[PDB]
């Protein structure tokens, strides 16, 4: 039974136990600034940014076919100051190859380099989508589970509440493949959810690394903040 | 596209859209009161009551195979005044076949009459569980999806915020065959998730009841209320 977990209550800077790529930060006041924000206080357009735990997880094991379960809870705020343009382009939480390097931007999230479904991304995604792009729902802002791809296999809209902040809880089940997310605003008690099979083996590679990803958009103030504010994980594997 | 919906954000006395059954009994405050409260404002025990919606619900259909996604949302509340004995029993969302009476109360809540998995109960429900029975995990209170049984092929153990409301959602995608909760407790900001996978053709009749039920224990005072609030329902069945 490999079990690994964590938990940051808030971040302080300095900490090794977090990779920083991109624009991504952690503030004195210990929140992490996925995305860049700027001297006067507004969040700036072509950003990217990504957090990443330091250390691997071992996700499934080939030799016995046993897979792990997990579970991940954080907490973000996305503020869109503009009314025009509109505000892209959202963070996601995923799981993919260990020793990766932010990808693409923008509509990408910072995971993906195309719109295609491509099985050598052996990634997995759970976005929190603020633009509409041709791959997308017309609906926006929406919840949606990426699976080697960044057209979604599953959607969900919801309500942005402007600088509020947002609970999650994803939790992925081994026995029955099912990966159960929720969104909650303390603010307005709104309750979100959405849920799919997946099966990790089909997926991704027995090690992975676990991390947070923004982008802001690729014009001028086409932007947002992307604050996350604590984040935990605990993944157990029988093996 | 067999669509029904139903929302009260709030119960009326009198009102014909809803047959209360047992003890069950909307006070002039708008709360719907499961089970019975006693004159000195203390909950009594060896009570049981339901409330079913007055129209049956198309769940699914025989003839083209098809099948009903459907989303139930409720706000409850459970007060536990005394430290012994211990509290029970529970109360439950459920579907099963119209026209039906209750069933026996305690560790049953109302719904089933032994702790067999027999297929004629044809019964779905999602049980917020106050008290461990011989058939139940150690830990409680609990949530639980049962099918045709009141022992849960799933459990999701939760800390009761004593008279505090709890929030539910209950959705389940037709397309997956998931059926997947959340409890939320605005008060402490906890959430609590679980999911399965239920094919409602193997369980439930095409046509049947949606409801909630309470039931308090066998022994004197071993109670608490079961006190809802709100409680809305939306089915879409594409045949
Ligand atoms: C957040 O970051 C923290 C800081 O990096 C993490 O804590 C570190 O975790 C390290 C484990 O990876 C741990 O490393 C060991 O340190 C031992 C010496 O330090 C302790 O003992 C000292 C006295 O002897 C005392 O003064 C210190 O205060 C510590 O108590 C050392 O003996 C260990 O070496 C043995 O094991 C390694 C690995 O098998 C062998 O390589 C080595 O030969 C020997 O057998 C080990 O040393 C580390 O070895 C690898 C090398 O690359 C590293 O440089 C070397 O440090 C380290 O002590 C602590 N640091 C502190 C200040 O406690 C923290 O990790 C979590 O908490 C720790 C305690 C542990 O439980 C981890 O499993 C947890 O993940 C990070 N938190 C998270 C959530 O990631
Ligand atoms: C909560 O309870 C409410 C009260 O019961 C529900 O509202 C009732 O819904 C009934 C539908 O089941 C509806 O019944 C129809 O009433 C028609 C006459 O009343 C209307 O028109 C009058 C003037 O003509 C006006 O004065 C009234 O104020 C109403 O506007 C009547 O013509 C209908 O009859 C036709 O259809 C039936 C069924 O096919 C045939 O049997 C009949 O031959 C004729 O073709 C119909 O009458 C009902 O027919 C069945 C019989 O057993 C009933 O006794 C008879 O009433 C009724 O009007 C309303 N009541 C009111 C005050 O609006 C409410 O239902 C929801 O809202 C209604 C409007 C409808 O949209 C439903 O689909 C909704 O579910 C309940 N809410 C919920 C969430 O359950
Ligand atoms: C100046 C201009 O019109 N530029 C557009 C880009 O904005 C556009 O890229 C999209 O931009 C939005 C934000 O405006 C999101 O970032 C989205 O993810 C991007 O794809 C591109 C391509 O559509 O076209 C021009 O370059
Ligand atoms: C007086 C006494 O000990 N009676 C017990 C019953 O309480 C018990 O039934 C259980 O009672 C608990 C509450 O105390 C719950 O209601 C539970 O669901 C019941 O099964 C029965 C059977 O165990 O034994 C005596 O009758
Ligand atoms: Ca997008
Ligand atoms: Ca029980
Ligand atoms: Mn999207
Ligand atoms: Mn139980």
């Amino acid at each position: 039974v490999e079990t690994i977990s964590f938990s940051f209550s808030e971040f302080e800077p300095g900490n090794d136990n977090l990779t920083l790529q991109g624009a991504a930060l952690i503030t004195q006041s210990g929140v992490l600034q996925l995305t860049k924000i700027n001297q006067n206080g507004m969040p700036a357009w072509d950003s990217t940014g990504r957090t990443l735990y330091a250390k691997p997880v071992h996700i499934w094991d080939m030799t016995t076919g046993t897979v792990a379960s997990f579970e991940t809870r954080f907490s973000f705020s996305i503020e869109q100051p503009y009314t025009r343009p509109l505000p892209a382009d959202g963070l996601v939480f995923f799981m993919g190859p260990t020793k990766s390097k932010p990808a693409q931007g923008y509509g990408y999230l910072g995971i993906f380099n195309n719109s295609k479904q491509d099985n050598s991304y052996q990634t997995l995604g759970v976005e929190f989508d603020t633009f509409s792009n041709p791959w997308d729902p017309p609906q926006v802002p929406h919840i949606g589970i990426d699976v080697n791809s960044i057209r979604s296999i599953k959607t969900q809209p919801f309500q942005l509440d402007n600088g509020q902040v947002a609970n999650v809880v994803i939790k992925y089940d081994a026995s029955s493949k099912i990966l159960h997310a929720v969104l909650v605003y303390p603010s307005s008690g709104a309750i979100y959810t959405i849920a799919e099979i997946v099966d990790v083996k089909q997926v991704l590679p027995e090690w992975v690394d676990v991390g947070l990803s923004g982008a802001t958009g690729a014009q001028r103030d086409a932007a947002e903040t992307h604050d996350v504010y604590s984040w935990s994980f605990q993944a157990s594997l029988p093996e």
